Parts: structure tokens; C-alpha cells; sequence
């Protein structure tokens, strides 16, 4: 059979895209992921990752990365998790090697119901299991996270080349939020690579407005 592990990085960064990355492994393969220790990698170093990242790629049969950009996650119909389900599908559904047997993580939601809402967007026959933190649980859904995580890490880093240190995009991050608000306070904008919506932008936008003063508000209140 062709196991496949499906899983996400950069849920919620308000900085950068959201990364899901699906691997498929034969079974007869299975045994190399758990030997390559992915499990595990949680605590490597980026550059150290990246080396597991390229031994993962070679027991691969087949992989599929998609790296969604902040725009199209700030544009969204529904909610955040119907967004992550109608994705995690493309990533499924762009395959070449079509798996039997899908593993995928749920992010905090009721498992059966996310598995039973993905296969039945599948445009192929396979058995999905879904299960919280299931990159501790199955080798081959940790080698996806590996492959997601790294995407997301080197698409951060592209953009620290171009508009310098950013963090690591997410809100409670001191330089992320020191960035976008000196960003804006030069520019009467954020920069293309942003997640619209979030209100993040808003808080910020605000704060960076209120520096300056051009009418007293208290004359009479």
C-alpha cells in the first residue's frame, strides 16, 4: 500500500504564508522514516532540519507542497478551518502517486469529523485517519510536518533578505510587531506580505496613527 502523512505550518503567523505539506511513502519504506528519527526533529536547528529534509525526500515516492500566501488567507470565504480542510485536499488531490491510506493531523477539531470532510473531497479512493498532534503519533505524518515547517522557515528567511528582520511573523512576537508598526510609520501601509484582516494590522495601524496629534479630542468631552 501507499501511505501519505498531510500536515501544516504557519497557522497563525500574521506575517507570511501557511505551508501543508503531503508525503507518500510504500509501506516497504515506512521502517526508513521512523530509522531517520523524524519524531524527533522538533528540537534540530533550521539548517540541521533542512539536512533531515532532503534524507526525507529520498524514501519518498511522492510529495506535494503548497504554500499558500498571506493574501488569499486574509481573502477566505469561511472560517480558518474550512479553509484548511478545502487545502489540505488540493494538497491530496495534486498528488501523482494517489496514497490508500491517508494520516492526517487536526489541528485541535473534532478528528473523525476533519477525516470524514477530507476524503470526502478526495477525487480519489483512500481511507483518511485523522488525529490531534499526529506528528508525534505517525513517522510519516511527522516527515510531512518536517517538509511544511522547512518551507515555512525558508519563506520567512526570503523575506528577512528583502525587507530585513521580521521575527518569526507571529503577533506576540516583539520584532514582528516592531517591524510592521516602523513599516507602517514610513510607508502609511503595511507591506504585500501581510494577512489582511487580521486585526493585528488594525491594532498596529492604530497605534501608529495615534503618534500623531493634529486636533485635541478633550476641548470638551
Amino acid at each position: 500500500m501507499k501511505i501519505a502523512g498531510i500536515d501544516e505550518a504557519g497557522r497563525g503567523p500574521v506575517i507570511g504564508p501557511m505551508v501543508i505539506a503531503a508525503v507518500v511513502v510504500d509501506e516497504n519504506s515506512l521502517p526508513k522514516l521512523e530509522e531517520l528519527k523524524v519524531r524527533d526533529s522538533k528540537k534540530l536547528t533550521p539548517k540541521r532540519r533542512e539536512k533531515l529534509f532532503n534524507e526525507i525526500l529520498g524514501v519518498l515516492d511522492d510529495y506535494v507542497i503548497l504554500e499558500l500566501p498571506p493574501d488569499v488567507i486574509g481573502s477566505r470565504e469561511g472560517t480558518l478551518n474550512e479553509f484548511e480542510v478545502e487545502n489540505f485536499a488540493k494538497a491530496l488531490n495534486s498528488l501523482k502517486v494517489k496514497p490508500d491510506v491517508i494520516y492526517a493531523d487536526a489541528a485541535d477539531v473534532d478528528e473523525e469529523r476533519f477525516a470524514r470532510e477530507l476524503g470526502e473531497r478526495l477525487n480519489f479512493e483512500a481511507e483518511v485517519v485523522a488525529k490531534h498532534k499526529a506528528d508525534d503519533i505517525f513517522p510519516v505524518v511527522s516527515a510531512a510536518s518536517i517538509l511544511a515547517k522547512v518551507t515555512r522557515d525558508r519563506a520567512v528567511e526570503k523575506l528577512k533578505e528583502e525587507y530585513g528582520e521580521i521575527g518569526s511573523g507571529y503577533p506576540s512576537d516583539p520584532r514582528t510587531r516592531a517591524f510592521l508598526e516602523n513599516y507602517y510609520r514610513e510607508h502609511g501601509e503595511f507591506p504585500p506580505i501581510v494577512r489582511k484582516g487580521w486585526k493585528t494590522l488594525k491594532k498596529i495601524a492604530e497605534k501608529v496613527e495615534s503618534e500623531k496629534t493634529q486636533d485635541m479630542i478633550n476641548k470638551s468631552t
